C-alpha cells in the first residue's frame, strides 16, 4: 500500500521539473 | 487501482518533460 | 515483477532526460 | 523489497537531473 505514496511523491517531483523547463522556454521564447 | 494510477500519472509526466526538452533544444538551435 | 518492470522503465526514460539536459547544458556552454 | 530498492535507484536519478536543472538555470543567468 505504501507504494502508492512512493509513486506519487515521484509523480509530484517530475510536476515541478516540468515547470522548470517550461520556465526555461518561456525566458528563451516571451 | 491506485498504484497503476500512479505509474500512469508518473509516465505522462515523464513524456511531458521530454517534450519541453525537445522544444527547448529545438529554440535554442534555431 | 510486473510493478518493478514498470520502474525500470522509468528508469530508462529518467536517463534519457538526463542525456538531453546534458546536451542542453553543453549547447549553452559552447 | 525489490520495488524498494528501484524506488531508491529513481530517487538518484531525480537528485541528478535537479541538478543538471540548475546547472541549465544557471547558464542562462551567465
Amino acid at each position: 500500500g505504501a507504494i502508492q505514496q512512493e509513486l506519487k511523491a515521484i509523480q509530484q517531483e517530475l510536476k515541478a521539473i516540468q515547470w522548470e523547463l517550461k520556465a526555461i522556454q518561456q525566458e528563451l521564447k516571451g
